[PDB]
């Protein structure tokens, strides 16, 4: 669905058409104005940060597994005639609709007896799905994956690509995959018995050369090499695939460009009359086209184990009953059409909508991971009350979609309750301890992380026990439209630290909230404060990353009794355009204010610009008003003439309209 | 007889056995002597049996 | 009808003895029996009991 | 709730029969002592004790 992934981009973002990606990483952010201020009984300081950038890395990595499930046939396509007064498959309207065709007489009762099993096996997503990989493989298939570079790294611990994604080869995204072709056979219409198990689908005149190598690999098994994301296993689809046809299949050419697949979904679509499995397939992708690189060294615990992706089996009985079809197709909701009219027009928009969509749902797994069992909507049981529907299992595209609706506050809508795509809470719902692998780079390691050894030299191969899964990702698209305080997103905030000046410095937080938002404010101040736990005895720094430039309460990495010491004649000035605390005496002040807002993208340390046209949101009404007007000017070659008029030169001759 | 879809593996062996005759050695209630009821039963399933 | 057309003449002359031909009272009989004896089959009889 | 239409009348006939017996309580009983076993599993019995 276009629609509602449209709606989660920001107000001030006016996306373009092409995007040059030439790299497997992507800072997407803003910029804008922070005017800090600090206020104390000795006098206020002030400060201005014109240009502050608040990012989140987004890479083309992340291991995935494909397995083929059994989910609900999508009745969209199928003529309005045969079907009956509830919305069901009236049998014997199919048997009348069979006999007043151009089928073959004796055929007719052999076919009519196979109809109750053939008829209900329609779900396309799983072709659909592979043929829209293959389209941006071939698109950005210059991108590299480098097998010893940096996955993380935050100065005290790094994380390799080497530790996540063990038997790796180091290869280019067009070099990973090498598919072999399936066997695209050409349906006899005079066959006996139609042969189930076996998908037969419709073609608009004759199948091309190209065509033929197109389906020929999607309908094959993906084995790579490199850990790509629009490249992850699948298993076969299916061994052959007939295409009812009268003009022949021509022969495999062998090559094809990403322009030849647009060409091949958008005959395939147009024939079969299905829309609503685009629209599945298309919302399959936007979750796992680009994963989210880990926020801190901790939030890893995510992509350890490898998330299973519910590719429906390939299932179509359209080839041996084309009568069935017609120009007058049922349809539940009348903006059936909109999802493919968008890809066709906008193909690059999917980057955009893939990112909001993984930031909404890993933004909420935040906070969902942060409640108690003994409560009424939690870890295990959030999915079933948002539900209003009969979906086969709660899994796949319903689980994202229901933390969709909770981040935005809204009500999102399907035609069909299908359950098919990425399952991301896995992790989550084991509720277990999660061993991630880490590269020491100094000595004094183990104070800050929740380490395995206690002293160990520099180069050593360590791991973390993380226990509490942190947020993966900070809002930034999503950045104060539903505020919640643990995130502490607003635009305005001010924290109030009451100080005597008896005491020489040194300040005992009682409260968590306020903790966490002096250490916050402090860091876009740009100072490097490292408090101390009086009760356990370890160490938690401000400075915990490189990309939003905020304090979340879940870096201290334990939950336990709160009496947090900070010294403030320890306090270090880090980066550049910073108000400087020389020596506080009495009560601090701190507050901050963000005035406007300019979207900024980043890649290989370089603007990545967005270029080509001005991106509309297409609706159908804008199509059909062309179709309602039809070019009613009578195509009547009406030729005007031209007066010739003379003047004060007469050499030249000039022309007037009358 | 008509069938609907395909006459599974165990259907064959059920119809077979109750198109027969029942000669038992115990006088019990459920399996008392019945006749052949029938030598062959054709069934209308287009696909196969 | 999905008949086949050389079939509807000598078809339609035997109609008048074979379509009261309809009861299957004994198949549902037998089938019902088959069902109890494979359900209640661990029970036992005796020769020589009271 | 399928795509394959074939296995729904002998779905059906075993589902009957099961539906009628679902009971979990006897596997949580025991799932509910072992845990106290490992738990209180430091309490010692005397033989010759009062």
């Amino acid at each position: 669905m276009s629609s509602l992934l449209n709606s989660l981009l920001p107000e001030y973002f006016k996306p373009k058409t092409n995007l040059n990606i030439n790299s497997s990483r992507v800072q997407y952010g803003f910029n804008a104005r922070i005017d800090m201020q600090y206020e104390d009984d000795s006098g206020t300081r002030k400060g201005s940060r014109p240009n502050a950038f608040m990012s989140n890395t987004v890479a083309f990595i992340g291991n995935y597994e494909g397995i083929i499930v059994d989910d609900i046939p999508i009745l969209d396509g199928l003529r309005a005639d045969i079907f009956d007064t509830h919305g069901d498959l009236d049998m014997g309207l199919v048997e009348d609709a069979l006999s007043k065709s151009t089928m073959i007489r004796r055929n007719v009762p052999t076919y009519t007896a196979y109809a109750s099993e053939l008829l209900y096996k329609r779900n396309l997503t799983s072709l659909f799905y592979n043929m829209l990989r293959l389209y941006y493989i071939k698109k950005w298939g210059s991108i590299k994956y480098e097998k010893d570079a940096i996955f993380y790294d935050n100065g005290h611990a790094c994380l390799l690509n080497r530790q996540l994604f063990p038997k790796s080869r180091d290869a280019s995204l067009e070099s990973s995959l090498s598919l072999p072709e399936a066997e695209i056979a050409m349906l006899d219409p005079g066959l006996e018995f139609p042969e189930e198990d076996v998908p037969a689908i419709l073609w608009h005149g004759r199948v091309s050369s190209r065509a033929t190598c197109i389906l020929g690999q999607a309908c094959s098994e993906f084995a790579p090499l490199a850990p790509f994301s629009i490249a992850h296993y699948s298993p076969q689809l299916t061994r052959k695939l007939f295409v009812n046809a009268p003009a022949g299949i021509e022969p495999s050419s062998g090559r094809y460009t990403h322009e030849d697949v647009k060409d091949a979904i958008t005959i395939l679509v147009s024939a079969n009359q299905a829309y609503t499995d685009f629209e599945a397939a298309y919302l399959m992708l936007a979750q796992t086209l680009v994963s989210p690189v880990p926020r801190t060294a901790e939030a890893s615990a995510w992509f350890i184990n490898a998330g299973m992706v519910n590719m429906p089996t390939l299932s179509c009985a359209n080839g041996y009953y084309p009568a069935l079809t017609n120009v007058n197709p049922y349809h539940r909701l009348d903006t059936w059409k909109d999802t493919l009219n968008h890809w066709v027009a906008y193909p690059d928009m999917l980057f955009y909508h893939s990112v909001a969509m993984i930031e909404s749902c890993y933004v909420e797994l935040g906070n969902v991971a942060r409640v108690s069992d003994s409560d009424a909507i939690n870890k295990y049981t959030f999915t079933e009350l948002s539900v209003q529907g009969r979906p086969v299992m709660n899994r796949g595209i319903i689980v994202d979609l229901t933390l969709v609706a909770m981040r935005t506050g809204r009500e999102i809508s399907l035609p069909y309750p299908v359950s098919c795509g990425l399952t991301r809470t896995d992790a989550l719902l084991q509720g277990t301890e999660i061993h991630v692998p880490v590269v020491v780079k100094d000595i004094d390691m183990p104070q800050y992380y929740n380490a395995i050894d206690k002293d160990v030299i520099e180069g050593q191969e360590t791991v973390i026990k993380v226990k509490q899964l942190p947020p993966a990702m900070y809002p930034i698209y999503t950045y104060g439209i539903n505020t919640t305080e643990f995130y502490s997103d607003h635009f305005e905030d001010q924290v109030q630290v009451e100080m005597a000046p008896i005491d020489n410095g040194k300040a005992v937080f009682n409260d968590a909230r306020k903790f966490s938002k002096f250490m916050s404010i402090m860091r876009m101040m740009g100072n490097d404060v490292t408090a101390t736990d009086l009760v356990t005895g370890r160490k938690v720094s401000n400075w915990a990353d490189n990309s939003s430039g905020r304090f979340l309460y879940t870096d201290v990495k334990y939950e336990g009794q709160t009496a947090f010491l900070v010294d403030m004649d320890t306090v270090k000035a880090r980066d550049h355009c910073w108000v400087s605390i020389v020596d506080p005496n009495g009560t601090m002040n701190l507050s901050y204010k963000m005035t406007n807002f300019r979207a900024a993208m980043f890649s290989r340390n370089k603007p990545l610009y967005m270029t080509g046209g001005s991106v509309r949101t297409i609706a159908t009404g804008n199509y059909r008003d062309a179709a309602e007007r039809l070019r009613a000017m009578d195509e009547t070659l009406r030729l005007k003439p031209f007066k010739i008029t003379e003047k004060l030169d007469f050499r030249v001759a000039a022309y007037a309209i009358p």
